[PDB]
């Protein structure tokens, strides 16, 4: 079984290396958390376009359940979220988790990898999410696919990737990732199904990891059974 | 990686030990293969009940494609076999492979494991193929499931089993098995998909091995593409 530990201040989980150069070489988590809460406040009070996007975001179907989800993920090692295409699972849930950590002064304690079924999706979704936070990829949002990657920043960040990348990484280790999200599970894929076996081993060794599986269809019982009749949350 | 070698005259792949029972325990392959070709040829002449059954087999849709399938498998590490259910994939293909080896003085060079998606199919199929061969289970055919098994003879034989039984075997290795057949791949299943990954690793280290994937008429592209754009035999 592979090695894992929670996020640390002077560890970059995306480049899997100590941080030795730069401000964060010595910054404290409280400092990092406080810093990033303030940078959200500022980006709002300067980018006028951003307030309209957040407004378009409040309107999506999944927003009703922001609390049910955070709570369920926070209390359970594995959680299934399911619901029809168009609710906002893909583009919003990662953000709900991130923002929940930023607002409650916990931004240092959060990094999220999210898998997608295809190269296109890993990239377009990373762009989209960066766009919804008024950024370009590279800051709070990155991606990594075969041959091409714009890694996000070291802290309080989300990296989208193909399953291939994430499997290749699970060899070295996923030190410092707090959340792994497998999106579009309903789409049959071999490596993805294999990824679930590895992730299931990881959870057994490391209860404090958070796994979220996300389906567009009702056929979730196969996965629910595989992860010890874990919670299903409707959206 | 998993250990593997071709079948050897002294080795029983099913009990994973040296052969200490039956005829020609210590003989050469050339000798074992003659014996078995003779034993089959004779059985045909004497069992008139078996001759009715062979005519019944002759009419199955899959019969037509016998040569095409054998040629495809002999020339490729992996093959996929696709066809309407009822067609004869499950009950015949293993026999076509066995009988090709027996008939061309190679009986000793053939041992076939076949996975099924349910314990009951493993057994029911094993028992049916034994019947289409005028035998009880335990000679050219057997099975192995969690808690019960009737193992077949060590040479020129087929064992049916569950995906789990095989995954456990692959931990210790599958030395002496010439063909691995995964049946009913269209039935999505996590462990079955895990198996395919592992089998892909085997094929890379051991191109001499044969993998045969069997499917109802669905979109097999995903499999074809996982196994290096391998053939697809339409049936
Ligand atoms: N790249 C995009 N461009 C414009 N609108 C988008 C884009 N991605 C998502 N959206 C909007 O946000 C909605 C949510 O999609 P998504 O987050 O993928 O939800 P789900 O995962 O539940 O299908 C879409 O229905 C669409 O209206
Ligand atoms: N246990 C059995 N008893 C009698 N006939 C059988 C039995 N199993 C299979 N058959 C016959 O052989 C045919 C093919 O079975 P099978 O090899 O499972 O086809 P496939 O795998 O292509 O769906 C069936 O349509 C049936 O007529
Ligand atoms: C019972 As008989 C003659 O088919 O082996
Ligand atoms: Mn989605
Ligand atoms: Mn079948």
């Amino acid at each position: 079984v592979v090695p894992w530990s929670p996020p640390q201040s002077n560890w970059n989980p995306w480049t899997s290396s100590n941080i030795d150069e730069g401000p964060l070489a010595f910054a404290t988590p409280e400092q990092i958390s406080m810093d990033l809460k303030n940078e959200l406040m500022y980006q709002l009070e300067q980018d006028h376009d951003l307030q309209a996007i957040l407004q378009e975001r409040e309107l999506l179907p999944v927003k009703k359940f922001e609390s049910e989800i955070l709570e369920a993920i926070s209390q359970n090692s594995v959680v299934i979220i399911r619901g029809a295409t168009g609710c906002g699972k893909t583009t919003q849930v990662p953000q709900f988790i991130l923002d929940d950590f930023i607002q409650n002064d916990r931004a240092a304690e959060c990094n999220i990898v999210v898998t997608q079924p295809r190269r296109i999706s890993a990239v377009s979704v990373a762009e989209r999410v960066a766009f919804e936070r008024g950024e370009e990829p590279g800051k709070s949002c990155g991606y990594s696919v075969r041959f091409e990657s714009i890694l996000p920043r070291p802290h309080a960040s989300i990296m989208f990737c193909t399953v291939g990348v994430l499997l290749r990484k699970l060899e070295a280790g996923i030190r410092g990732i707090s959340h792994v999200i497998v999106d579009e599970i309903h789409e049959r894929d071999i490596n993805t199904d294999f990824l679930l076996v590895v992730l299931r081993d990881v959870v057994q060794a490391y209860p404090e990891v958070r796994i979220v599986l996300m389906s567009a269809t009702i056929d979730t019982s196969m996965f629910c059974e595989y992860f010890f009749n874990c919670p299903i949350i409707e959206v």
